[PDB]
């Protein structure tokens, strides 16, 4: 019954996937500033999550999401500044009630996709 968590600022990396499990409410958390080294893309397989934040970590490229999974719950997906070299290769499948996409700051550099997300109010793309 936690329903929210702060991480942000530490020197986490590979948030546990069994307190993921038992985390079944949170419905906020932001672990940025830390030193996360790829998504974990099991942290989508929980319950009921929105304004889901990794914003200052270095996660590098390639952050493609797992296919076989549904996350129809967040609001916000803030994956800013990372390295992202390219737009998460699967978001029209696992976040497809997202709002908040903001890929700011990142390496991305190439010809995006057809993002073809159905329901963005704020899109970000600086940097």
């Amino acid at each position: 019954h936690l329903e929210k968590l702060e991480l942000h600022q530490n020197a986490l990396t590979s948030f546990p996937q069994q307190l993921c499990e038992t985390l079944k409410s949170l419905t906020h958390l932001d672990l940025h500033s830390n030193k996360f080294t790829s998504f974990p893309s099991y942290l989508l397989k929980m319950s009921c999550i929105a304004n889901l934040d990794v914003s200052r970590n270095d996660i590098g490229p390639s952050v493609v999401l797992d296919p076989t999974v549904k996350c129809p719950t967040l609001k916000q997906f803030n994956l800013s500044y990372n390295q992202l070299s390219f737009v998460p290769e699967n978001l029209t499948d696992v976040v497809e009630k997202l709002e908040q996409l903001i890929l700011e700051g990142n390496k991305i550099s190439g010809i995006c996709s057809p993002l073809r997300l159905k329901e963005l109010k704020i899109l970000n793309l600086s940097k």
